[PDB]
């Protein structure tokens, strides 16, 4: 009871269901899930509540946006998916990066993630410095994820299984190397890893490693680690949760 979705015409969900068979096949054609999750993620990830500012409104558009340290790389997913977002002209730019990031978890094998249309796009890109910093630990992913989102600490732990897919690269972040293995793959072998420790072929940033000391954290990465079935269902409520931030709130 939290959100109070809007109406959208039938042609706004009409669109919506086929963008998203198109995001579907692109993303699995082109194995870019990870990439297109990331996307999503740093749309959302903004959303700061004590002012209402950014959050999942279409400004990963704006090239002052993409310009921000922390989405190096995110121009070539906004390149990749603008074909299709030339398809459906009715469709915000803040609600397609959403369909594309539930999209890039469903290719890949994970939850399905409810989605609800009718986010605007907004003119001004929130202010650079909202999102996570990797070298820092638990009090810092509480500032972002707690006082700023809003979200909770299993949801930290939930949406820190984004890591599932995907890899850090030299260009990007400055990092270089995959969490898992099989980094297509949306499963919960990012919390199997995280529990053995360091080892060659793999990468833990410093942010990954907070969730093992923290006494609030580390019984939820225990928790994923045991039970894929328990870790779907909690990133698929924290997956929710961050792409509607600010968005339709009751
Ligand atoms: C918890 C704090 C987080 C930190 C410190 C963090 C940091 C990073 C860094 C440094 C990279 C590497 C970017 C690059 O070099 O290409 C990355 C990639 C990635 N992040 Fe996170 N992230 C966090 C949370 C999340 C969340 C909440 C999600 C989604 C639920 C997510 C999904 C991803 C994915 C899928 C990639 C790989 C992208 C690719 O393979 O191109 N991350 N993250
Ligand atoms: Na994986």
């Amino acid at each position: 009871m939290a959100k109070s979705y809007p109406t959208v015409s039938a042609e706004y969900s009409e669109a919506v269901e086929k963008a998203r068979q198109k995001l579907r096949a692109l993303i699995a054609e082109k194995s870019c899930a990870p990439l297109m999750l990331r996307l999503a993620w740093h749309s959302a990830g903004t959303f700061d509540v004590s002012s209402r500012t950014g959050g999942p409104f279409g400004t990963m558009k704006n090239p002052a946006e993409l310009a921000h340290g922390a989405n190096a790389g995110l121009d070539i997913a906004v390149r990749l998916l603008e074909p299709i977002k030339e398809e459906f002209p009715i469709l915000s730019y803040a609600d397609f990066y959403q369909l594309a990031g539930v999209v890039a978890v469903e290719v890949t094998g994970g939850p399905q993630i409810p989605f609800h249309p009718g986010r605007e796009d907004k003119p001004q890109p929130p202010p650079e410095g909202r999102l996570p910093d990797a070298t820092k630990g638990s009090d810092h992913l509480r500032q972002v994820f707690g006082k700023q989102m809003g979200l909770s600490d299993q949801d930290i732990v939930a949406l820190s299984g984004g890591h599932t897919l995907g890899r850090c690269h030299k260009e990007r972040s400055g990092f270089e190397g995959a969490w898992t293995s099989n980094p297509l793959v949306f499963d919960n072998s990012y919390f199997k890893e995280l529990l053995s420790g360091d080892k060659e072929g793999l990468l833990q940033l410093p942010s990954d490693k907070a969730l093992l000391s923290d006494p609030a954290f580390r019984p939820l990465v225990d928790k994923y680690a045991a039970d894929e079935k328990a870790f779907f269902e909690d990133y698929k409520e924290a997956h929710l949760k961050l792409s509607e931030l600010g968005f339709a709130d009751a």
